[PDB]
């Protein structure tokens, strides 16, 4: 049993650095960072989308081609590459994930654990747009 | 017999040669060999990250990239786009447009008849560039 429904990557990065050719080609990322578990879900791959790459919703390959998340419900910030209970700012992140979060009308959510935020570079929420929701508080 | 800047007659040779000086002004004579249309100057880069794309970002066959110095508007024959040919130019158009648009620069295209064949449309970003036909 070797075979699988849809192609995998490991990691973010294997994602980008893979030449995808296949125009809607659907993808599984099975994290974000590699073997964390976090972040994943599936991208279909699209060779028309000029969108902007943002390393979350719009992940853009070393060749151009573009990867868009597929996406049911709320953004997480772990689909940015958060990640829990670390030493790492995990500002620009969450910084990221909530602009594109706002960028759609959607809220963000975060994932229990604990977040160091460093840096000087506020937060801005619009609440015409996208909350922060902590997950279960 | 002698030029102030290397000469390469095609992209194809462009791309095969082995860059390696960064910094060093190249001439491309043409995109494709002979047609005398999409050539220019060329700079060597051994640190730029951008993303190839056969026209304003070149990627050499040793993975060296050369940025076109451009002046003014991007041309569709700067990214292979031929004149009056039966050959499918929306992929050159297309790719030519994308770039164009990521720096806010029209795409012009030169006189003639191109063919637009395949199924993907070319969506135009008024806010960004707009497609222009040289002299309507």
């Amino acid at each position: 049993g070797y075979s699988v429904e849809y192609p995998q990557f490991s990691s973010m990065a294997k994602l980008k650095a893979f030449p995808h050719s296949e125009d809607g080609q659907l993808v599984r990322l099975l994290s974000w960072h590699e073997g964390v578990g976090l972040g994943g879900g599936l991208f279909k791959v699209s060779t028309s989308s000029t969108a902007t790459g943002n390393d979350g919703t719009v992940v853009v390959a070393s060749n151009g081609v573009r990867l868009l998340r597929v996406v049911n419900g709320p953004i997480w910030a772990d689909m940015f590459g958060a990640l829990p209970n670390s030493d790492i700012d995990s500002m620009p992140a969450v910084a990221a994930a909530y602009a594109y979060a706002a960028s759609v009308n959607t809220d963000l959510y975060i994932g229990v654990a604990t977040y160091k935020f460093k840096g000087s570079t506020p937060i801005n929420v619009d609440p015409s747009r996208a909350g922060i929701i902590g997950y279960q508080g």
